[PDB]
């Protein structure tokens, strides 16, 4: 994510890192001890999940590594339009919760009143490089009409937009599937946005998590 800074060490216990072949691919959100939520476009064979991480290259006492044994892509995911960009990853074993590994509650109300939010991840920063330390930025939700105005014909009810008109704080490559946290609830997942990254003119686009409460619950309790 661009134009943010390193997160506080204790403030992101729900953040997951998704790796393949030993390297960061995407973010994700621990939403249940057995399940990480992420973007469908992050699906690859052999996904590995790291929980409790802050600095990627440090072996951290708080971290836990888990292979993904099942990846459940939303049945209505449309890769071409990015619509319904959501996926559930089942961990091989329940995560051992701690101060630094905790699930984040889902926002169930699509009409929720909190419009200022945090984004988090290890995606590309403003220097064009990938950070070792997880980054954070505060951004604000954009109305659907404003976002539709920015990406005509591309925004659906399954998408939420957010950005920062002052500095352009925005998610970027490698942040996909990570959290948009508003009012201490998971409101969105990083999905897509402008190229280059930066939200001064066009907002970032996030999967609208509130639309998926039923499907998430049904998948977890199957």
């Amino acid at each position: 994510l661009v134009h943010g800074g390193p997160c506080d060490k204790t403030s992101h216990p729900y953040q997951a890192a998704l790796y393949t072949s030993g390297h960061l691919l995407c973010g994700g959100v621990l939403i249940h001890p057995l399940w990480v939520l992420t973007a469908a476009h992050c699906k690859k064979p052999n996904l590995q999940v790291f929980l409790g991480k802050h600095n990627l290259g440090q072996q951290e006492s708080s971290q836990e590594q888990s292979s993904v044994v099942r990846a459940v892509i939303h049945p209505d995911y449309d890769a071409a339009s990015h619509d319904q960009d959501i996926m559930l990853l089942r961990l091989a074993r329940p995560a051992k919760l701690s101060e630094l590994i905790q699930p984040l509650p889902l926002e169930r109300d699509c009409s929720a009143q909190t419009t200022s939010c945090h984004i988090l991840g290890w995606g590309k920063t403003a220097d064009g490089d990938f950070p070792d330390t997880i980054q954070c930025a505060y951004i604000h939700l954009v109305s659907r009409e404003e976002c539709e105005h920015a990406y005509p014909g591309q925004i659906t009810q399954n998408m939420l937009c957010a950005g920062d008109e002052k500095y352009g704080k925005d998610s970027c490559q490698g942040d996909s599937g990570g959290p948009l946290v508003c009012g201490d609830h998971l409101r969105g997942l990083v999905s897509w946005g402008n190229i280059p990254c930066g939200s001064k003119e066009k907002p970032g686009v996030y999967t609208n998590v509130c639309r998926y409460t039923n499907w998430i619950q049904k998948t977890i309790q199957a």
